[PDB]
């Protein structure tokens, strides 16, 4: 049917450590391109630096504005409705802010707008190396395997510019450097307005987050947490999928840099963008791309139907 046949092309577009296919095997946004073409819509993958920052000339937004670009003239089409996961929803963020004419909406599903205390922690780690040393050889190990997994293989990988991004004091350098009026105020756990206009474009902004790890107890200055994507402890999904339990470890270290709520990386908080469809899904960062493979808990909702649904929103709001 045309269920999903928005007005405008839509790209999806990856975060950290992606590609459109890891070793041009596995679809990043597992089997939603399919999905969505299923029902009309006209749906390209980017294909950008796993690792870099948003900025910049050899950044990830650069590569996505050049992209959009290639896509508009294939399809003949005049604007893109962003739709980015994680860091993805920042890349998005920057082409809708410098080349407004070209978008038509952007959604971020699971985005660190005011950084992530997860990407905190890691740069604090590599700090406590006296010699400096695990910062070129991790660095090194991480950049490579990017080139190796880049569909492409990429060449452009920066890890220690990526995790400079989002952290929480660079995510909102980056605020002010590229507003938003989807954005609420800084420390305020608010999003902005449901739309943008500047001059004659107006953009429709969208965003949703998941919320499965959740801080449940709190003993002696710990807090523990619970991930309530999953039936406790027998869930199939801590077994067939290794993301599962490993964004419940994340997720605990979140919640002990007082991140409250979050999906293993990402906190409710930092995720607002715009018009707020959800920070209810009990979801974990992965889960929100159907990954990995479609193995998803027992509590969480299906994110194929709901990215499906919200290219039908898409639809019905004239975009
Ligand atoms: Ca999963």
């Amino acid at each position: 049917d045309n269920y999903a046949a928005t007005r405008y092309p839509i790209i999806l577009v990856h975060g950290l450590t992606g590609t459109d296919k890891y070793a041009g095997v596995l679809e990043y946004w597992y089997g939603i391109q399919e999905d969505l073409q299923q029902r009309g819509a006209t749906v390209y993958v980017a294909n950008l630096s796993g690792f870099q920052s948003d900025d910049g000339p050899n950044g990830r937004g650069e590569q996505l504005l050049a992209y959009v670009k290639t896509v508009l003239a294939a399809t003949g089409a005049t604007k893109v409705n962003l739709v980015g996961h994680s860091q993805g929803g920042l890349t998005s963020r920057y082409v809708a802010a410098v080349a407004p004419d070209l978008v038509a909406s952007v959604t971020t599903i699971g985005t660190p707008h005011r950084g992530s205390e997860f990407a905190d922690f890691v740069q604090g780690v590599l700090a406590y190396d006296p010699t400096g040393l695990s910062s070129t050889v991790i660095a090194a190990f991480v950049n490579v395997f990017g080139i190796l997994t880049s569909s492409s293989n990429n060449t452009n990988q920066d890890a220690l510019a990526a995790l400079k991004t989002l952290t929480t004091a660079q995510a909102a350098t980056y605020n002010q450097n590229y507003p938003s009026a989807g954005l609420g105020a800084p420390g305020s756990c608010q999003t902005g307005a449901p739309t943008e206009t500047v001059g004659g474009n107006t953009h429709l902004l969208y965003s949703w987050a998941g919320t499965a790890i959740q801080p449940t107890i709190s003993v002696f200055g710990v807090t523990g947490a619970t991930d309530t994507s999953t039936i406790p402890l027998v869930d199939p999904a801590n077994a067939l999928d290794p993301s599962t339990l490993a964004l419940f470890g994340t997720g605990t270290v979140m919640v002990n840099r007082g991140s409250g709520q979050n999906d293993g990386v990402v906190s409710k908080c930092s995720a607002l963008y715009g018009q707020v469809l959800s920070t209810s899904y009990k979801w974990n960062h992965l889960d929100e791309i159907n990954q990995l493979l479609g193995v998803r808990g027992a509590n969480a909702e299906d994110p194929v139907a709901v990215i499906r649904t919200h290219a039908n929103r898409l639809k019905l709001a004239g975009v």
